[PDB]
């Protein structure tokens, strides 16, 4: 018996609403993707199948593009990789955009696979395309994606008989633009992109009552507020560390809608987000383009060097609640963790705690994970009371946002037991 149902909203298309009253942390839906792939930066860093990092990956001998953590993952991926393999090989030096690789996997799944549980509430066929809102500039981009698909897939798809009935590639890419999910690993690093058509029923809110989290390719949808029967379920499509102007741009450009919510009408938190000297944070925002590029390719040493040049600059500095400063601190802490510089990681991480408390209100998985990471750093430096407080806080959040079905919660419980044991040993 489902706790959610599809319905026709008054002014934002189809949506999902509660069938029964829901409490924070209640599991509402879970789904594997219809189709997913590793993203450009994590290609060859994480396993194509399970999206976990490993020191060495095994490559597919035939295409040498797909890479895997284990023989089990390589073999189990074979059915869904078989047809793209021939295409990735035939186009050997060229690598397609992620959306093109994703849509290839959609087509093969729809042509060769049994009906997917991911489409139980809503199918790829049903997805919103927003075609009558696309700008001419966007349409031109989609035409180029279509031609890119036709080139990449030419070994496996020659005509319409090899596409689902009445399948339109331009419409399909339009659906991909406004319905793709960015898959994050346990550490909240972006590692892949997928389609989850049932989950695509959820409309957006800048102050949502539900949240999604990924455990490998697997998606869990949870309530993060009390929700009444009949109330619409929402998730935030966007990074919380964004101004209302930045949210406006991305919701127009990617999703073709204007947000009417209280936060957007009042520029909620914008002023605090942009405190400090404008010329400094405009420079930091510009530098974050390359820092975030380097991070997406797991280039931690280079990330750290650019972040240290800002955090410990000889020139003017920003407050930690400035969102561009905060992003830099977070990149620096993740780089330090991955480099084993744990004292320095804790320094940056602790500095993010109060800004994260402000910018991730309620129960948000990004804050839960950040608090977990800080507590773990404190635990292994022997700061047991402080670690315990943060690990408990991480559990208060993550019991709502991750829940027992998520493997990270088991890791957190272990840290809680370890820290508690240390406190009892006195
Ligand atoms: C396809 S998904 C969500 C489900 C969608 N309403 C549908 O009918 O399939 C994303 C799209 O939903 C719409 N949408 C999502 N959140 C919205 C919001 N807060 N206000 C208006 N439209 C929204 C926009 O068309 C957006 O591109
Ligand atoms: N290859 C390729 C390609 C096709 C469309 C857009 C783009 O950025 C790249
Ligand atoms: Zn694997
Ligand atoms: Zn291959
Ligand atoms: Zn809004």
């Amino acid at each position: 018996p489902l706790k959610v149902e599809k319905f026709a909203t008054a002014n934002r298309g189809n949506g999902l609403r509660a069938v029964t009253p829901l409490r924070p942390g209640e599991l509402l839906f879970r789904s594997d993707p219809l189709a997913y792939t590793v993203c450009k930066g994590s290609r060859g860093v994480v396993c194509d199948r399970c999206l976990l990092g490993k020191e060495k990956l095994m490559r597919c001998s035939q295409c040498r593009v797909a890479k895997y953590c284990s023989a089990k993952c390589q073999k189990k991926a074979w059915p869904d990789h078989k047809r793209e393999c021939k295409c990735l090989k035939s186009c050997k030096p060229r690598y397609p955009p992620d959306s093109v690789r994703l849509l290839g996997r959609v087509v093969f799944k729809l042509m060769d696979g049994a009906p997917s549980e991911s489409e139980k509430l809503y199918s790829f066929y049903d997805l919103e395309s927003n075609i009558n809102k696309l700008t001419e500039d966007r349409k031109e981009g989609l035409r180029q994606l279509v031609m890119t698909f036709q080139h990449f897939m030419r070994e496996e798809i020659q005509d319409a008989s090899q596409l689902p009935p009445a399948f339109d590639l331009f419409e399909a890419f339009a659906k991909v633009i406004c319905n793709s999910f960015t898959i994050c690993n346990a550490e909240m690093q972006e590692v892949g992109v997928g389609l989850y058509p049932s989950i695509s029923l959820l409309n957006h809110s800048c102050d949502p009552n539900c949240s999604i989290v990924f455990n490998g390719p697997h998606l869990l949808l949870r309530a993060v507020r009390d929700i009444e029967v009949g109330e619409e379920l929402t998730i935030c499509y966007l990074d919380m560390l964004m101004t209302s102007e930045e949210r406006r741009k991305q919701l127009r450009d990617q999703y073709c809608f204007e947000c009417d919510c209280f936060r957007c009408q009042t520029q909620d938190k914008d002023a605090d987000m942009l405190t400090g000297d404008e010329q400094v944070w405009k420079e930091v925002q510009e530098s974050l383009k390359k820092i975030e590029e380097l991070k997406a390719h797991w280039k931690w040493e280079q990330v750290l060097a650019m972040c240290q040049a800002i955090i410990s600059s000889n020139s003017e500095r920003l407050p930690d609640i400035n969102i561009y400063q905060l992003k830099v601190l977070d990149c620096a802490m993740d780089a330090c963790i991955n480099l084993g510089l744990l004292e320095e990681a804790l320094f940056y991480g602790t500095r993010t705690m109060e800004p994260y408390r402000i910018f991730f209100p309620g129960s948000h998985p990004v804050r839960g994970v950040q608090v977990m990471k800080v507590g773990k750093l404190q635990l292994h430096q022997g700061m047991f009371p402080q670690a315990m407080k943060n690990l408990r806080l991480a559990f208060d959040i993550m019991r709502v946002t991750h829940g027992r079905e998520h493997s990270l919660i088991e890791d957190l419980i272990l840290l809680l037991e370890e820290c508690d044991a240390n406190i009892r040993a006195s």
